[PDB]
């Protein structure tokens, strides 16, 4: 009903942004990643004066009814030693934005340049060099609102928060009241009595398993009781407390969000760590004294995490170890358990990192990247996750002879996104996905509220959307509280 209407509205309301309307305002965000940089132009109409409503921010739409986006390579981090050269590298992006945003609105349009992993690993001295060249150079060539705070290297925690804001915004979870169809939660605002709890729309957490890293972000509605003051020190760094509303004295839009990123716990990284131990363990006595030493193709290591009868090899330090897949999904899950790096500490997930309790019976999550590729690309069951249906299909895929899988791949049976790498490593990654989810993060096997997906309302999740939404959160104060800040004239 209201979900279908919102679903239908976002897909069909793509009419080009009316640049001739003086009541539209604009904002610009640059995502400075490692592989490159992208710019997004967002617009919104005048705020309706309701303190409970956020801005109606949307991607700008050109005359062709396309999102106003441009991308360039290879990224800003490459100029670690050429900071003076950086302002010309982002010039194609700002000229692109200046074209679409009306000249009259440039002075009132903010520009935000937020850099992620590419700049995080540079020496701090060189990070500051790049920001300063942008800060001193851009204001002369463009009229956008650009200050020291507008150019920044954001942390991975901030990136997770912004992405969490982005998805919940498009899903309408910050629209309050009219939650008649949607689910609601009881919230304890940080630093407030237990009887001051409020009731508002439940939010959706995000699970993202990339090639290298796995990320998890969700809201912690209820007060958390920590076991140790030290545990709280760790949790401090994994918890974000912010206010999305314009009134700092209201609490309706105050959220506590947990964000954790696990380097080396992505699908591909896990497979590499697994192969590393197979390679290292060649000189273990059990491997040497058996017939799975792996030193020649006639005595290969039998890998249950590979499709049945596939022949693979590990090359490292000039040596070579030969493998043969036995396609045992359940045995693969047991083998890769150690690589989650779980400890015996309570309230911890991967790598012994603290995790706030999840109200599983009253929660929902979206699964991105491998969570979707491992359910859809070959198993063809993306969307609502069901452990029983997934484990069965995953088991059957792994037990299928490599030649049969290979023959089906050539006939086009699988998703057009699936390549031979997907066909080969689906088994390991499906089992890794299953274990990270159900024993890494401890989601119940019967969990019914996970939806794997590639996009939401037929559009990619823009963490830049959560960034613009957070940075512009006070603009509604103009339309609303003009009186509160009226100048007081003195009669001397
Ligand atoms: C998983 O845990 C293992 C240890 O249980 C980590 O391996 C250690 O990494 C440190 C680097 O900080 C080395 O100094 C140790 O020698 C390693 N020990 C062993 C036995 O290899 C490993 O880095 C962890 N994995 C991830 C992805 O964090």
């Amino acid at each position: 009903d209201k979900k279908f209407q919102r679903y239908l509205a976002r897909v069909t309301d793509i009419e080009a942004t009316d640049t001739n309307n003086p009541n539209v305002n604009y904002g610009i965000v640059v995502d400075c990643g490692s592989s490159g940089s992208r710019v997004f132009v967002y617009c919104w109409p005048r705020h309706n004066g309701n303190p409970h409503d956020l801005l109606d921010i949307r991607q700008m739409r050109d005359k062709n009814r396309k999102p106003v986006v441009m991308k360039i390579k290879p990224g800003i981090s490459e100029f670690a030693t050429s900071p003076e050269k950086v302002s010309d590298y982002i010039s194609p992006l700002l000229n692109f934005a200046a074209e679409h945003v009306p000249r009259a609105k440039h002075k009132e349009t903010p520009l935000y340049i937020l850099c992620t992993a590419g700049m995080r690993i540079l020496p701090e001295s060189q990070q500051k060099a790049i920001l300063e060249d942008l800060l001193t150079d851009i204001p002369v060539h463009f009229d956008f609102l650009f200050s020291d705070s507008h150019a920044e290297v954001i942390s991975g925690k901030q990136e997770g928060v912004y992405a969490w804001i982005g998805i919940n915004f498009v899903l309408g979870r910050f629209e309050h009241i009219e939650d008649d169809d949607e689910a609601v939660v009881e919230v304890n605002i940080p630093g407030s009595e237990s009887s001051e709890a409020i009731v508002r729309k439940r939010t959706a957490g995000i699970l993202d398993m990339g090639g290298v890293s796995t990320q998890i972000a969700y809201e912690v509605p209820k007060t958390v009781s920590f076991a140790s003051s030290q545990q709280e020190e760790v949790a401090k760094n994994l918890l974000a407390e912010f206010n999305l509303g314009c009134d700092v004295h209201q609490t309706e839009h105050v959220y506590r969000v947990y964000v954790a990123t696990f380097l080396g716990f992505g699908g591909n990284a896990a497979r590499q760590r697994y192969e590393d131990r197979i390679f290292a363990n060649t000189i273990q006595k059990n491997r040497l004294l058996g017939k799975q030493t792996g030193l020649t193709p006639d005595m290969p290591y039998l890998d249950p995490c590979l499709p049945l009868d596939i022949k693979d090899e590990i090359q490292q330090n000039g040596q070579t170890i030969y493998l043969r897949g036995t396609g045992d999904f359940d045995l693969c899950r047991e083998t890769i358990q150690p690589f989650m790096n779980k400890t015996n500490e309570t309230q911890t997930s991967l790598n012994g990192v603290y995790q706030p309790p999840i109200h599983f019976q009253n929660s929902e999550f979206y699964g991105f990247s491998e969570f979707y590729y491992c359910t859809e690309d070959v198993l063809r069951m993306g969307g609502d996750y069901n452990a029983a249906k997934f484990t069965k299909a995953a088991k059957d895929y792994c037990a299928t002879k490599w030649s049969i899988l290979r023959e089906r791949f050539d006939r086009g049976l699988y998703a057009s996104h699936a390549d031979l790498h997907r066909l080969k490593y689906q088994c390991f990654k499906s089992a890794w996905m299953f274990e990270v989810f159900h024993r890494g993060f401890s989601f119940p096997v019967n969990y019914k509220s996970l939806k794997t997906a590639l996009q939401v309302y037929d559009k990619e999740v823009q963490w830049t959307l959560g960034a613009i939404l957070y940075r512009t959160r006070f603009l509604p104060l103009r339309d609303i509280q003009q009186e509160a800040f009226r100048a007081s004239h003195t009669h001397w």
